């Protein structure tokens, strides 16, 4: 339909096919999104066993169409306007003093479900660094995701730096560079500069034996 697709609660499917250094892994997440209040509630399983990288490094890669855009900002919501046909979301992520992730995702409706299917490639990580050495805390900070229009590509770009808490009290920074392109050829909303304000909780399911991550997230657009 349109932004009409997000007036209620929407089921979500997320699938990540990952290769970091020499390691293969697969993640599938399921749950629900409520864009009217900007809320995600999701559970992710590593189907391939224990992950070679920390769960928090995957959070940004694992549906910004569920951001809450306040009424006065609805003209600037690229993500919903591309639906149902969806958009391609690509990122290049530089972990400071540490390797890089390259991601490509398609985010679109498949029936009544919003699906995010991702390919992730990671290279040049240090064996004893914060990522391959699993030295990141199981939690997640608040960020501002700065969004700009990319009118030459009929889409948007985003810039932000993720701050991962490290177990010794230091911070591991991850510079994100993001490009989104609509899949369909219908017109989309090309926004004035603004940002998304994020908050996230990472937790566990006591009955789940598999390596997993429960996620609760709230995101609201601001800056206009
Ligand atoms: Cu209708
Ligand atoms: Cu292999
Ligand atoms: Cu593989």
């Amino acid at each position: 339909k349109g932004e009409e697709l997000f007036t209620g609660v929407v089921p979500i499917l997320i699938e990540l096919d990952g290769h970091v250094n020499g390691h293969h892994f697969f993640v599938r997440g399921e749950g629900e999104g409520d864009a009217t209040i900007g809320k995600l509630s999701l559970k992710f399983i590593a189907t391939t066993g224990k992950l070679p990288v920390p769960w928090p490094t995957l959070v940004t890669t694992l549906v910004q169409c569920f951001s809450r855009y306040p009424d006065h900002m609805k003209r600037h919501d690229f993500f919903k306007s591309a639906m149902p046909e969806g958009y391609v979301q690509e990122r290049t992520i530089y972990f400071k003093d540490d390797g890089t992730y390259k991601t490509r995702a398609e985010v679109k409706f498949e029936g009544d479900t919003l699906v995010n299917r991702i390919e992730l490639k990671g290279i040049d990580f240090k064996e004893d660094g914060n990522i391959l050495g699993h030295k990141l805390e199981y939690n997640f900070n608040s960020h501002k995701v700065y969004i700009t229009a990319d009118k030459q590509n009929n889409g948007i770009k985003a810039n932000f730096t993720i701050r991962h808490n490290v177990e010794d009290g230091s911070v591991q920074l991850a510079d994100h560079y993001q490009q989104n392109t609509p899949i369909g050829d219908g017109p989309v909303d090309l926004p004035d500069d603004h940002y998304l304000s994020t908050q996230t909780i990472l937790s566990k399911d006591l009955n789940e034996k598999r390596d997993h991550m429960v996620l609760l997230e709230y995101v609201t657009a601001a800056g206009i």
